[PDB]
């Protein structure tokens, strides 16, 4: 009876998180900084990382190569490091598995000592033995609710609380992601080595207190009526939609903390709020190209957002109409953002946490 | 690929398909609780790592991992983390690994408060984990599998068992592939375990006549696939693609790594036992004599461990409506032929315990 989201489309994100890599690229480099001078396990034991949301590890490569390559130069070559890849248990595995043999990128084919695992419990219980974690990396995950809130009411906007008029439910959500964030910094203080750092990115309300995405969100609830509008998609289907990703602002992401700025042994150690610069929107001036446009937004929605979408239809996940409403959605999209092409707000938080 | 490989057991019907493993893994597992006594462990923070190599979806390795989980319990305190290294290859099913864990009762995650899992997806015919890190491995009915298809073996004319062939080119390919595929498992686990782990492994036999045993199940499926061809379910060039790159191993091939000194890569052999597992279906049907439930209980063993394989070699897709449809019906017929002369079958089965060095 606990509502939990779907995990990411395996078919497709891999080819659909551009913008999600993107937005990652600056805490890469606050990654590498802290493989550069965190205290390391004594010699021999290996060094181990976690990934904190891996999805099909794709967007994993680049921070994990950067964190290794960085602890070669501190340790022997022979001294193993393992990468600990967490998602929930309903990810798909043989995709990242995959991506970890065969893309060329893969640390696995650049460090010989290096090795990987997979955990598919969910992040919001400690999922690793204590103390063991030297570096955690989590990006784009920790905005996904564990749960649609108990007793929160049918979101009428769906997709994104942010944009909902119902003060019942915003608050419900906000409290959620309190309880959510406060749950996983207790269990990555306990996973994390005396001295070990984590780095983590995660959508953000800007100064102002805005989520972004506004014309990605309308173009969204508009595909989304026109279904119901041509009999292709159920009132009572629709309304059950809904999306539990939250935005977190800058005094959300340090209530645990406040005021001496410790929880349970861990502190801020740089915090970051940053709008993300706009891909899609920048190669759209250069090449004018609007069908383009249309189909990278559609793309990254489709991948990110609309299994949690399709897991409310009447029908199973595995039904050939499941497929029908996620190709037509994002048809849809594609169509009404291409027809107007604007720039869109990306607004993220990164952070840097330690350990005592 | 031009490395044509086994397929991974049908997720959907291992749990359930898999008492046959079950009760022949039974006396290895006093030798892994055994083992678990005195295993050397590693210094803090590390936790203490066992590996099972081989775990499909995770149902039958619950009661071994537990065994050792409450051993190492009476010899350390009980927030000391022990970590779990379920291992298989890539296109294992890991969600129901994940939701076996979460979900049974009998998980050591709901036994064990300071007991992890985690997953790896890569053949063990590799180094998988850290070198020096595992105190304890398992595997079990895992190794008999081949790394692959050997290359440039002829196509066996009886598809499902080499051990069956009269193809004597195909037996010694498949029995050198055995070979370097034991060679390479050995010297992995030996730098995987830590000095003075111990690894138990339980895997299929030839008995002390050489036989592989499974005869009435052999010769059940060869018929059941010839009716398929006949009944123009399946084609005939699929039947002659067909082949499960399972091996036997006697006695001596074990040993050969180590033969004469004693040691391979720092591995030892400490205790090996060959057996015949109780035919538990033979058993139930000698019971209540309920033929149609004896034919059910093999045919969904074979269907879980071999049809995949099987359905690989078919023209369409593993995901199409057509492989589903020859699964279903192949457990049929085998079921159905077992059920109209029920016989009881051979399953022999070693059990070692392998030890590093000090
Ligand atoms: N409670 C939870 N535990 C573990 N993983 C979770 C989770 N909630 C969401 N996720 C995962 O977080 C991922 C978001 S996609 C992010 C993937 C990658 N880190 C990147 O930067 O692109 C999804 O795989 C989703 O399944
Ligand atoms: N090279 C390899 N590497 C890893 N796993 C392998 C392998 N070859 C076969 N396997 C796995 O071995 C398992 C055989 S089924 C055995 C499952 C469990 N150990 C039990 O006793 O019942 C399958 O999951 C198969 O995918
Ligand atoms: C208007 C709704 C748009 C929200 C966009 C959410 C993007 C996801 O966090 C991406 C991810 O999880 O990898
Ligand atoms: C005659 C053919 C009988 C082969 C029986 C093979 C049994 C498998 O090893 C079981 C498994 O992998 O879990």
């Amino acid at each position: 009876v606990v509502v939990r989201p779907a995990p990411m489309e395996s078919a497709t994100y891999s080819q659909s998180s551009r913008l999600q890599a993107a937005g990652l690229s600056p805490a890469i480099t606050l990654f590498e900084k802290a493989a550069q001078t965190v205290p390391l396990p004594d010699a021999p034991q290996p060094v181990v990382i976690a990934d904190y949301g891996v999805a099909t590890g794709h967007n994993s490569l680049k921070p994990m190569m950067a964190a290794i390559n960085a602890l070669r130069r501190r340790i022997r070559e022979d001294r193993a490091i393992m990468v600990a890849h967490t998602d929930v248990p309903d990810n798909d595995f043989t995709a990242l598995f995959r991506t970890l043999a065969d893309d060329p990128d893969s640390y696995l084919h650049h460090d010989s000592a290096s090795f990987a695992s997979a955990v598919g419990r969910s992040f919001y219980t400690q999922i690793l033995p204590s103390n063991t974690v030297s570096l955690g990396w989590s990006s784009w995950a920790i905005a996904w609710l564990s749960r649609i809130p108990a007793g929160a009411p049918e979101l009428t906007d769906h997709v994104q609380v942010a944009y909902s008029k119902d003060e019942r439910a915003r608050a419900a959500y906000a409290h959620q992601a309190a309880t959510d964030w406060q749950d996983f910094l207790a269990f990555r203080g306990r996973e994390l080595c005396p001295g070990g750092r984590l780095v983590v990115l995660t959508m953000a309300l800007d100064e102002h207190g805005h989520f972004g995405y506004r014309p990605m969100n309308d173009a969204l609830v508009a595909a989304l009526n026109d279904q119901v509008r041509d009999g292709l998609l159920r009132p009572e289907e629709l309304r059950r939609m809904a999306i539990p990703v939250v935005a977190r602002a800058e005094k959300d992401l340090r209530a645990p903390f406040a005021p001496r700025g410790w929880f349970e042994g861990l502190t801020i150690e740089q915090l970051d709020v940053f709008n993300a610069e706009d891909r899609f929107w920048a190669a759209f001036q250069s090449d004018g190209d609007a069908e383009s446009f249309g189909a990278q937004w559609a793309g990254f929605a489709r991948a990110a957002l609309f299994p949690t979408l399709a897991a409310a239809l009447d029908c199973g996940t595995g039904d050939p109409r499941a497929t029908a409403f996620i190709e037509q959605l994002e048809a849809s999209v594609a169509d009404r953002l291409a027809s107007q092409p604007e720039p869109m707000r990306i607004p993220l938080a990164s952070l840097v946490l330690a350990k005592r």
